[PDB]
Parts: structure tokens; sequence; C-alpha cells
């Protein structure tokens, strides 16, 4: 529990609410099920960087993408 | 090298040649990056030869130790295109 996750948690969520997706919706974009998002956004399943890559693609957040990582790497997470 | 064979899809390939173009990019050697990670070197030539796996926060420390924090968005929209490179 570390607050760059818990940022990271936060910002894949709102990202996913920011493109009007329910877990649901964006579960399908991903090719995965609905526990996957769910776990993630709570905390319980980690992402690697494809994974990452993909949620922000599917929630329409490529854009938004560099600040989330610059915000983790420069300890104001 | 059990684990590569989780890291063996197009997109993993192109992150990690990425992470270690980042690296040599700013003239580090695995050790010179890995210190500046407080990492042991194994950790940067694991990650490097599919042999770890990287979350997003260790990405975000090591393209920041690379200063290459500028092409995150490139890296990441081409592993989401699949246009993996």
């Amino acid at each position: 529990r570390t607050p760059e996750h818990v940022y990271l948690c936060q910002r894949l969520r709102q990202a996913r609410l920011d493109a009007g997706l329910t877990q649901a919706d964006l579960a399908e974009r991903l090719d995965k099920p609905q526990s996957f998002v769910a776990k993630v956004e709570t905390r319980e399943r980690r992402l690697d960087v494809i994974e990452f890559a993909k949620w922000m693609a599917a929630c329409e957040g490529l854009d938004v993408v560099s600040e989330i990582v610059a915000t983790i790497a420069e300890g104001r997470a």
C-alpha cells in the first residue's frame, strides 16, 4: 500500500468514469472479466505496463498518460 | 527464465526494447541505472531480457531515472495500438 499505487488506482477509475464506462463496459473493451476491472480498482490486482496501456486506450485517456506517469515518478503521488 | 514464457508477446518485446534504449540513450550502464533505482544490477538485466515483470510504478521510476518521461506517451500509445514495434 503506497501513495503511488493509491494514486494510480484513483486515476484508473477516474479514466473509466470519465469515459462513461461501467466496470463491465471497460472489461468488454479489454476482453477481460468484470472482476479484473473490479480488483484493479480495489488495488487487489497490480497492472503491468501493457495492461496499463490497454486500460488507458480503452478509456480514451492516452492523452493523460504522461501526467499520470510523471506524477508517480516525481513523488507527487 | 521460467518467467519469460509470460513475457513473449510483441508488446513485451517492444517495451523491453524501449526500456533498454531509454537507459542507453541516457548513457547509463545497467549498474548505473540500478543504483539510481536503489536496485541490484540484476533487476535491470532481468527486466531488459524479459526475466522480470515491470509494474507501472517501477516503469515510472525507470523512465524518470533515464530522463525519458517525455517519451512515456509514445511508448504506451504504441503498446496500446498493437503496432508494438
